[PDB]
């Protein structure tokens, strides 16, 4: 993997947006680690079914908030690197 397990513990506090997307999926908090959003944001993909159903790993995510605060209209999810520094665009690290 190219996240080390440090980063993935790492506290972080979603910015107001961000927050709204999650809770839509369960989250109850206000303080996350790392792994918990973004396993919270793969739950939304999910729902939202923002994937390609032909082609799995491609995420569109445009006229969707999350395109919004990624900065993006598309992404591949094997891009963890890029991924991580569009999560961090929306979040206040403790
Ligand atoms: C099913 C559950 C909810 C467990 N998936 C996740 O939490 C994974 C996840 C969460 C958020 C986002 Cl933006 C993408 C992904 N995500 C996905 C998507 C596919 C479409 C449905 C939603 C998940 N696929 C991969 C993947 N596939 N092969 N390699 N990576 C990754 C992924 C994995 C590890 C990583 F550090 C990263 Cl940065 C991203």
């Amino acid at each position: 993997s190219q996240i080390p397990a440090s980063e993935q513990e790492t506290l972080v506090r979603p910015k107001p947006l961000l927050l709204k997307l999650l809770k839509s999926v369960g989250a109850q908090k206000d303080t996350y680690t790392m792994k918990e959003v973004l396993f919270y944001l793969g739950q939304y993909i999910m729902t939202k079914r923002l994937y390609d159903e032909k082609q799995q790993h491609i995420v569109y995510c445009s006229n969707d908030l999350l395109g919004d605060l990624f900065g993006v209209p598309s992404f591949s999810v094997k891009e963890h690197r890029k991924i991580y520094t569009m999560i961090y665009r929306n979040l206040v690290v403790v």
